[PDB]
């Protein structure tokens, strides 16, 4: 059972979910994340999706998809494919053209954005731990 998240993170499943506050780029939500023993979320299914959405900030906020190799294909930073999007109408734009990295909008709904854009919010995520 394994649903144990530390201080001021919230359980969903079986991952922990912090969402974060506070002006930061891409790359240092990435950090962030990481110095909390966390990472940037990954999202992987409609329930987790509608689980961020209610906790998420209504300005926009940084998540863990990113273009990695800057040619075309959006990897999350656990590693993992997409499977399940949920990309805003037109999105991703249709060009190889430097905005390599993923917001989710107020909407939960999500758009490819310049890796520099300071946003307001951004999302990390870990396992949660289990009890013997
Ligand atoms: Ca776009």
């Amino acid at each position: 059972v394994c649903n144990t998240c530390p201080e001021k993170w919230i359980n969903f499943q079986r991952k922990c979910y912090y969402f974060g506050k506070g002006t930061k780029q891409w790359v240092h939500a990435r950090y962030a994340c990481d110095d909390m023993e966390g990472q940037l979320v990954s999202i992987h299914s409609p329930e987790e999706q509608d689980f961020l959405t209610k906790h998420a900030s209504h300005t926009g906020s940084w998540i863990g998809l990113r273009n990695l190799d800057l040619k075309g294909e959006f990897i999350w930073v656990d590693g993992s494919h997409v499977d399940y999007s949920n990309w805003a109408p037109g999105e991703p734009t249709s060009r190889s053209q430097g905005e390599d990295c993923v917001m989710m909008r107020g909407s939960g709904r999500w758009n490819d954005a310049f890796c520099d854009r300071k946003l307001g919010a951004w999302v990390c995520d870990r396992l949660a731990t289990c009890t013997p």
